[PDB]
């Protein structure tokens, strides 16, 4: 079988290294510039590959900076079959970083408007490629004007093939994903409250309730860690940006390698924490795996 | 005669429009992206052209994004004869702006290392082009590793042709410019103190003193306005980013059109203020010209 990632609104991450903090009306000189691939799906493909797990990235890229995007993907050993929109450029997400600090300021471009033709090409692309034994991971939110309506066809077209379907989205797209019934989603506390529009029950109850529709539910609680529901059980995951994408990637890898869920959660969490410490190193992420603690909630 | 601008470290300004202020560890979504030419020299060429004054821009651009730089220049009606460094890209200066606010955060890339060959090509380029009746305006500081030594040849090579030479630089380059004896420079208060390394005399005296070497000395005092020395006289210019580049451009234009110095100062100052009000419009800058007041210091 195979794993497919779908990055509707890909990007090129441009790391801008400056000295100290980022003043907000001052001039901040860049010491050096660094590039990496952007888009949730892509980040997820990057993790899968480090795990020696086969996968292919799908999405819509711009023509004008394609060569640059491909060099990065080749470097991150990411197999892809992108659709290309002529006369446009993949957006960039400027990441103002710093060795002198541990912060990061994000300034992502909105991305371009996708042509109707490439929307349809993505649909058959999925029909022609995805099998029931495969897994699909639509990650990152849609580019401007890729409507909820468009998103609906996308999800249904995937479901129609019977493959595992995970979605890392937000806003009405996440809600929509839930209503459609995907196998995986990683909402934050508040997104959970939003999806249900319920504010009087405990979060726990919101999650157990939501687990009735999503079989691999993982709710991020920020620094506190996470809560994952699966097979009737609820787990509190306690750890010792892009951290969320790596978590997804790691989590998918675990399921792909078919390892215990509690175990998958320790690996996912070890890799996510491994980055919140990096400007990730898989080897380095492995030392954190067994520092992660799981607490089953009864 | 003709005017030449020299932008040793050109750039492409990428305006990033977000909502409200710029948080510094948050994600700031870009509403729309806009491009403009970067580099002091170029900005100066942009002003000259709006004044219908003939000029040509010189400098070293990268190959990978040349087409994009040329489209902008064509749009700003800027004539150029750039030298090109193969396999490299012109740096970008990210300008985080906002309609909801009147601020701007600058994040300029350092730029690339220029090849020895293009350093030399710039030198003969100047010898073959510049005549005594022309004006040269080296503006913006040098790219990484374009040494003080390199800068020395540049300036001397221009002087050797007998043309008017203005320099808008900083750090040791500005000092060097002063020692070399250029016709124009626009240092800020502190740069003046630095050039002389004198801290016990009034700024006025520092300027009159410095005027002995620079015949068109203009010292910027920030919000307070400016002080310009010329022909033995000292003027306090009182007004009603990129504002400095436009001032230079406007000032050069005045001298080019050979209009009174006090007058040149009112135009330069009107145009600079015209931008500190813009996200400049020449027509709009004209309404501010006669709101500028000149006070001769005796
Ligand atoms: O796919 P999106 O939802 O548009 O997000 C893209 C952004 O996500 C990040 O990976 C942060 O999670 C950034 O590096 C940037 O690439
Ligand atoms: O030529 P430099 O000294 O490297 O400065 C370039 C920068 O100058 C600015 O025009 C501000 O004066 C920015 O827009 C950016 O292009
Ligand atoms: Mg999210
Ligand atoms: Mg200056």
């Amino acid at each position: 079988s195979l794993i497919y990632t779908i990055t509707l609104n890909p990007a090129i991450d441009r790391l801008l290294f400056i000295r100290g903090e980022l003043e907000k009306r001052k001039t901040n000189r860049v010491i050096k510039t660094e590039f990496d691939c952007g888009g949730k799906g892509l980040h997820v493909s990057g993790v899968l590959s480090k795990f020696g797990i086969k996968n292919e990235a799908l999405g819509i890229a711009g023509s004008d900076n394609l060569d640059k995007l491909y060099a990065i993907l080749k470097e991150k050993h990411i197999n892809h079959d992108f659709l290309v929109e002529a006369g446009t450029s993949t957006r960039e997400c400027f990441v103002v970083l710093s060795d002198d600090t541990n912060g990061s300021t994000m300034i992502p471009e909105a991305g371009f408007t996708v042509s109707q033709t490439n929307k349809d090409n993505l649909l058959k692309q999925i029909a022609k490629k995805v099998k029931k034994e495969d897994m699909v991971v639509i990650a990152g939110s849609p580019p401007p004007h890729y409507t909820l309506s468009d998103f609906k066809e996308l999800l249904r077209t995937v479901k129609a093939t019977g493959a595992f379907l995970g979605c890392d989205n937000s806003g009405e797209y996440l809600n929509l994903a839930v209503e459609m019934g995907v196998d995986f989603i990683k909402p934050n506390e508040d997104e959970v409250i939003a999806i249900l529009d319920e504010k009087t029950n405990s979060l726990e109850e919101n999650i157990r309730t939501l687990a009735e529709k999503i079989p691999y539910l993982v709710v991020s609680l920020g620094a506190k860690g996470s809560i994952c529901a699966h097979n009737g059980k609820l787990y509190q995951v306690i750890p010792p940006t892009g951290a969320g994408d790596v978590f997804v990637g790691a989590f998918i890898a675990g399921l792909a390698m078919n390892m215990p869920i509690t175990e998958t959660l320790k690996v996912a969490t070890g890799c996510s924490a491994s980055k919140v410490m990096q400007q990730f190193d898989l080897e380095a992420a492995g030392k954190l795996k067994n520092q992660v603690s799981i607490i089953q909630l009864e």
